[PDB]
């Protein structure tokens, strides 16, 4: 079974920490970007997400809330389990940055993908 | 200022309510979709997401975790504020499916838009 | 049946007119955005994509290259045909910008959607 | 600089063919999916996109029209080239389903990304 509970990191060198999943599958964290629009002034930024609690490979989702900007990213994906019980989540992901108005929408939404395993 | 706080519907026809948003910017609530991929089985499915605080047309995120089928869903978007002060909220999503093993992640996960205005 | 030639306007105001579509489903055409990054620049770019020929209400794919900035995007949808016989082109789109190195890969790809209608 | 003339395979095991990019940075090729619905039926599918031509590391898309299923999936990225001159593609892509109206038209396209490499 994959509880999101733990420290990870993913293949942009970010990290990131989960506290313990409530009965609801409801949890809380803590992310470090590697990457942002500027470096310089990266900060710790709070998650808040939901994962199902029954499936040994669960589907979750959370979102970021970036504490230096004014931007918010969504993450969902899985967690899968090979054969020898390591662990690893498959998400995607989109990064909503603030425009100044709604005739600006269009180009405030970015996609990617990110792969995290557990450190440790 | 644009408080998520409230009733929204979606070009879909789908319905969410949205309780308090707290000094952190974060929120519950209940989301009935119009539309999945097993229409016969909705049920009314929790989310749970963070907006920003300070912002008068603030970028928020929320998960909501559908209690009828293992998937998941994010959005992730902007509350806009126009001249006569109604408020629009334009979200891109995410619809994270469940995959028996890691071989089929490729196809698990669905994108799209909803545009939502409150319900009064 | 639905064939993508002739002219269309979507949603955000921009025009696109395409030529004959082959015994392929290959078509070329024009696309005359209403947004970019920086409008002053806007000029008129080529598209080169392929439709579905068997089908009533075809899916399909074009690339937009931009003649006026190192981006490109690509656009996907389906053709539908409603009970009076008005045709639609829903879509969503990405639009890879240019960066400088791969280490700047993760935001170069924005999402989106839009709506396409016959000008006529 | 980068052509994307020759032979790739991606992440997934897919391999792509291109022929000769013209002048105004259009491309040919043919497309073998390690991956689909339903992989017993896969065949050969044609791609067309366009490149930019200028650029060392330029940005691209292209369709496939897939000639086992009614489906069509758009890719958009760039090349690039590291410092011992090997190129890969980044890239997104959405897969458009074809559904059968357009009450059904929220759930028909999927995300995803592809890393490419030279073969040979």
């Amino acid at each position: 079974k994959c509880s999101l509970t733990g420290k990870w990191t993913n293949n942009l060198g970010s990290i990131m920490t989960i506290r313990a999943v409530n009965s609801r599958g409801e949890f809380t964290g803590t992310y470090l970007t590697a990457v942002a629009a500027n470096p310089g002034n990266i900060t710790l930024s709070p998650l808040l997400g939901i994962q199902h609690k029954r499936a040994s490979q669960p589907t979750f989702g959370f979102t970021v809330h970036w504490n230096f900007s004014e931007s918010t990213t969504v993450f969902t994906g899985q967690c899968f389990i090979d054969r020898n019980g390591k662990e690893v989540l498959k998400t995607m992901w989109l990064l909503r940055s603030s425009v100044n108005d709604i005739s600006y929408d269009w180009k405030a939404t970015r996609v990617g993908y990110n792969n995290f395993t557990r450190l440790s």
